């Protein structure tokens, strides 16, 4: 069989390299064949929910929408910072690993991994060393309800747009500024036109795949499990190709451009923006109610865990 898969990015890009290691997994496995779909080549959600494609990678940015417990993500300052510490986090959690599957199964999709990409990053037109300094920025975020919130309570105005309006935007004064790990900002050539890079440590542009949950239950189990063992491979590939990403893409930036400026908030700078992270989570459990709150309670305590 052929079986469809989309993602957000371009060729190369960390979800590409994901959905080429479950293609090559499926391939040199069996007789299936999986064709993917980078960013633009095909909306991706709705066409997986009725069947017309089989896999999807999408975000919680834009997921968050859907499924409000997605938005968990952008609770600033809750995810650990460091790259050793979110891969054991991601390996090891009840809430992404037991937690989350139930609750993509509420919208007819087989949650079937979560990953990490980078930590986030903003760019703006000039370093952002405070709330302050956000103050009557226009800045780009993607289309979920709380994440619009966290930078409302940073105290910029954020302009929920699409991927696709964000370079132009940039260019032409439309937004000031937008967020997304290095790498993105690196191969999307972000820097060109949003210069000053500040690294605020609040959190980490994740991302999911999954299937459509009548398809894959369709499946036969030996089917089922290819898929499985197939998700596993490609987690692992791509846990290894963000090993060194960030330093090796901003390495990339400072050699193609003189006018990028690298800001690292220091520990008194990160205190005055986790000021602004409580009010982001009471919105959240505002949001999703007591089931929320149970996921929040336990994505908590696997943070404690590591
Ligand atoms: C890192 C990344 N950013 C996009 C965005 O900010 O819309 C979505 C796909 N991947
Ligand atoms: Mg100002
Ligand atoms: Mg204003
Ligand atoms: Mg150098
Ligand atoms: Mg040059």
């Amino acid at each position: 069989d052929n079986w469809r898969y989309a993602h957000e990015e371009y060729e190369g890009d960390v979800q590409d390299v994901f959905a080429q290691a479950f293609k090559g997994y499926v391939e040199d496995n069996s007789d299936h064949t999986v064709q993917v779909y980078r960013f633009g080549e095909l909306d991706i959600m709705e066409q997986t929910q009725n069947g017309i494609l089989q896999f999807v990678n999408q975000s919680p940015g834009f997921t968050g929408s859907l499924i409000p417990s997605a938005q968990i993500f952008f609770i600033p300052y809750l995810m650990p910072t460091d790259m050793d510490t979110v891969l054991e986090f991601f390996d090891e959690s009840k809430a992404i690993n037991e937690m989350f599957p139930k609750l993509y199964a509420e919208h007819g999709l087989e949650l079937l991994k979560m990953y990490p990409e980078g930590e986030m990053v903003v760019t703006a037109d000039e370093p952002i060393t405070s709330p302050e300094d956000f103050d009557n920025k226009k800045i780009r975020t993607m289309t979920n309800p709380l994440l619009a919130e966290t930078y409302k309570a940073f105290g910029a105005t954020p302009t929920p747009l699409p991927w696709g309006e964000v370079y132009g935007g940039l260019q032409t004064g439309i937004i000031d500024g937008q967020e997304n790990p290095i790498f993105w900002i690196e191969s999307g050539g972000l820097y060109e036109v949003s210069p000053n890079l500040t690294f605020t440590s609040h959190g980490w542009f994740t991302t999911a795949m999954m299937a459509n949950q009548d398809f894959y239950e369709g499946l036969s189990e030996e089917d089922q499990q290819l898929v499985q063992d197939a998700a596993d491979a490609a987690y692992d590939h791509t846990i290894e190709h963000i090993k060194g990403l960030s330093e090796e893409s901003l390495e990339k930036i400072k050699a193609a451009s003189d006018e990028v400026t690298v800001t690292r908030l220091n520990d008194e700078q990160i205190q005055a923006f986790k000021e602004r992270a409580p009010q982001v989570e009471e919105k959240f459990i505002e949001m999703t109610g007591e089931q929320g709150q149970e996921l929040l309670d336990q994505f908590k305590a696997d943070l404690k865990a590591v």
